[PDB]
C-alpha cells in the first residue's frame, strides 16, 4: 500500500482514542507536546495533516492562530478536536477554515468520513510541492539582505495565478522581477510579454485592446499573444480612461475584440509603478475599482539605495559582463574605487548602475578601474 | 438565510445540483464572473463552488476574486469534469477544502458538504441580522460598513492578534474599541498606546521595565491584564522593542517591580503606512508579523465613502454644537455639495477636527459652504 504521514500535537498522551484507529488502518502518527517543537516538525515534514486538540487544555489561542498560517499555509490542512465547546470565542475560532471539527466521543465509521474528504488533496499537494525552486536563482539581478526576503516572498506568491502589484523607485528592475514571478507563476512555460508602454498615441495604445489593422493587415492583439502566459504593464497610471475601461471590462470577462471575430483568452496580469499613488487616486484620477482588482497582493523592489551591500557585487557583474561581452581589458576595480561608487546615490538604481558602467567600461583603457574614469 | 452558491455560465451541469435542490437546498448560480464578486463582497460568510469544467473562465480573474479580499469570510471550492486534473491544480493554493470528481457518489457529495456546512452553521452564532446589531455603526454606516460590519461581527470573537490597516485618521481605534464589545474579554480593561511619539527607554520601561524605577512603575500589559492593548502607528517601533514584544507574544510574560508575573492579553495593531514596504527593507521583524497579521481589517477611508460624508458631518455637528452651546443647528445643500466634494486627507479625524474649529466662528444658526474649509 501506499500513504501520506500526519501528526497530532497534545500534551495529554491519554488522549489516544483516535489515535490507534487511524494507525491500524495506515497512519503515520506523530505527537508533539511543548508547542516549540512542533513549528520545526511541521516545516521539516512538509505536506502533512494535523489535528488541533483544543478540549480546553493548555494552549495560546493566539499562537495556535499564528501557527496556522505561519509558514504552514496550504501545505498544510486545518483540523480541531474538541470537548463539546461551540458556544463562546472558541468556537469563532474556527474562522480558521479548519474544514471540520471533533465531537467529544469517537464517531468511529464518521470519522473516516470527515477524514476521507480531504485525502485527495494531501496527494495532490504531494504533486506540487517537490520543486522548491531547487536551481535558487540567486535574484538574477542582485543578492543581499533585503533580496532574500523578496525570494521567499517571490516564491510563495509566484505560482498563485493573480494580479499582482509591483512597487519600486526608477530603475529597480520591477521587469526583472515580473520576468522572475513568472519562472514561478507555474504558467512558466507560457509566454511572458513585458511592455514598456509610454511611447503609445491612444489610437496606437487602443490598438491594443481591439486594434486599428483595418483588415487583417498583420496584426493581432496583445492580449491574444499572451493568452496562457503573462502579460506585463509598465507605467501603469499613464493610462487613458478609455482604455483603462477595456482592462476592466476584460479583466471582468477576459475578452477581446479581433478582425477574425471576438475572442477570449486566459492571461495572468502584473503591474509595476514608481510613482505617488495615492496622489493620483484621491483627485479622481483612478479608477479604485480597478485597484482592488490588482492591489491582489503587493512587492516592494527595494532601490540601491535600501540594500547598499548589493552596490559592490552589482559592478563586478556589470563589469565582467560588458568587458566580456565587448573583449574590453577591464577586468577588476582597485580597492580606492570600490570604497566610493557604494557612496553614491544612484536615482536611477539598477538602470543608471549599469548604463554609467557600459559607458566608462568602453571608455576604459586600463585593466584596473579608478576613480579617475568613473564619475567624472 | 441559505448560502450555497456555485458560479458557472452554462447550466446543464446540474447532475450535483438536484441533489442539493431536491434534498431542500436554494443554490444560486453566477454567470458573467464580474457579478459573483459584488456578490461574494456584499454576502458575508458563505459557501461558493466554482465550476471550471476546463471550459469556463480565465483562471487569473478567478483566482483574483478568490483571493481578492473574499478570504476567510468564504470557503473556496471547485468542479471538475475528472477529465481536466492537470495543467493547474496549484489554483488549489486557495484551501478548497475539496474537489469534484467526474464520478457522483450521491451520498458522498453531501458527506463532503454536510460536515463543511456546520461551518457555516458555526456564523450563524452571530446570526446575520444584517441591520446592524452594533452600535448604529459605533461611528459610520454607508456600503463599505457594512462588510465592515459583518467583517468584525465575524473576526471579533475570536482572541487572536488582527492587523489593522486603513488610512492616518480614519478612526482605527474607535473600531478596537467596537471589536473589543464583540470579544469575550469586553467587561476588561481596554489600553490604547499611540506608538508614535514615544523614545526607545521609556518604551523599554513600559514592557519589561527599565529605567531605575526603584520608586513607583507599572506595565501596561499588567493593567491590559486579561483585557485588550492596541498599538497605533506600530512600524514606528524601534528594533529593541519589537524584540520585547516577540518575547512577550510567544511567552506571555512580563516583569514588575514587584517580581516578574504573566499575562493573558489579546494584542492588536493599527497602521497607515504602507506595510510591504517596511518588512521588505528591514524595518520590522517579518517572524512578529505573522503573529500579528494572523488576521487583516481594512478600514475604508472617505475616499471610499462618499455618501457617509453627509451623515458624518451631521452627526459630528449635534454633538459638538450641544457641548458648546452653538447656535448652529444644520448645513446648508450648498455646504453639502462641498463636503461630498472634498477629499479629506485626514479623513474622518480631519472632518471632526474642522467642524470642531467652524463651530466656534458659526455665529448663525444655518450653515453655508462660505463657513466650511475657513
Ligand atoms: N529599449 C530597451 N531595449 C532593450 N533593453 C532594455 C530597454 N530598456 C530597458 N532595458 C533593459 O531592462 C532591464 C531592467 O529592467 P527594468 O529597467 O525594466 O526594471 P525597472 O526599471 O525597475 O522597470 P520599469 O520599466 O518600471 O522602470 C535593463 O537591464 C535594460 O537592459
Ligand atoms: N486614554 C485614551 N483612552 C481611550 N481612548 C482615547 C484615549 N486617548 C484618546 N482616545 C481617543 O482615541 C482616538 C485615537 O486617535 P488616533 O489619532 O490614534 O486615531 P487614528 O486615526 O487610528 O490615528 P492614525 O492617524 O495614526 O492612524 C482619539 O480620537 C481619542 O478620542
Amino acid at each position: 500500500m501506499d500513504s501520506v504521514p500526519g501528526s497530532l500535537v497534545v500534551v495529554g498522551g491519554t488522549y489516544e482514542p483516535w489515535l490507534p484507529v487511524l494507525e491500524k488502518v495506515g497512519w503515520r502518527c506523530t505527537q508533539v507536546a511543548d508547542l516549540r517543537k512542533p513549528d520545526a516538525l511541521f516545516v521539516e515534514t512538509g505536506p502533512c495533516i494535523g489535528i488541533v486538540d483544543l478540549s480546553h487544555d493548555e494552549f495560546s489561542l493566539n499562537g495556535i492562530a499564528n501557527l496556522v498560517s505561519s509558514h504552514k499555509q496550504v501545505r498544510w490542512l486545518a483540523f480541531i478536536r474538541e470537548a463539546q465547546l461551540s458556544s463562546d470565542t472558541i468556537c469563532q475560532f474556527i474562522v480558521n477554515f479548519c474544514i471540520d471539527f471533533f465531537t467529544a466521543p469517537i464517531p468511529d465509521a464518521q470519522l473516516l468520513s470527515t477524514i476521507g474528504h480531504q485525502l485527495g488533496m494531501l496527494k495532490l499537494e504531494k504533486k506540487v510541492w517537490p520543486h522548491f525552486g531547487s536551481a535558487g536563482n540567486m535574484g538574477l539581478i542582485g543578492e543581499s539582505m533585503p533580496m532574500k526576503r523578496l525570494r521567499d516572498q517571490i516564491k510563495r506568491i509566484g505560482p498563485t495565478d493573480v494580479s499582482i502589484l509591483i512597487y519600486g523607485e526608477s530603475g529597480t528592475g520591477k521587469e526583472t522581477v515580473a520576468k522572475a514571478i513568472h519562472k514561478t507563476s507555474s504558467r512558466a512555460q507560457k509566454p511572458f510579454i513585458s511592455v514598456n508602454c509610454r511611447a503609445m498615441s491612444e489610437k496606437r495604445l487602443e490598438s491594443e485592446l481591439f486594434g486599428l489593422g483595418e483588415t487583417e493587415e498583420g496584426q493581432q492583439p496583445f492580449l491574444l499573444q499572451a493568452d496562457g502566459g503573462t502579460l506585463l504593464l509598465n507605467d501603469i497610471l499613464t493610462l487613458p480612461k478609455s482604455q483603462q475601461l477595456n482592462l476592466l471590462r476584460f479583466l471582468q470577462e477576459g475578452t477581446v475584440e479581433t478582425r477574425q471575430g471576438v475572442r477570449a483568452v486566459d492571461v495572468r496580469i502584473l503591474a509595476a509603478n514608481s510613482s505617488d499613488i495615492e496622489k493620483a487616486l484621491i483627485d479622481g484620477d483612478f479608477n479604485e475599482e480597478l485597484y482592488h482588482y490588482i492591489n491582489v497582493l503587493r512587492i516592494n523592489v527595494p532601490s540601491l539605495k535600501e540594500r547598499a551591500s548589493d552596490i559592490v557585487l552589482l559592478a563586478k557583474h556589470f563589469l565582467q559582463e560588458y568587458s566580456k561581452e565587448y573583449n574590453a581589458q577591464a577586468r577588476s576595480f582597485s580597492d580606492d574605487a570600490v570604497r566610493g561608487l557604494t557612496r553614491y546615490h544612484w536615482p536611477g538604481n539598477v538602470r543608471e548602475l549599469m548604463n554609467q558602467i557600459k559607458r566608462v567600461v568602453l571608455m576604459s583603457d586600463t585593466v584596473v578601474l579608478d576613480e579617475s574614469q568613473l564619475d567624472l
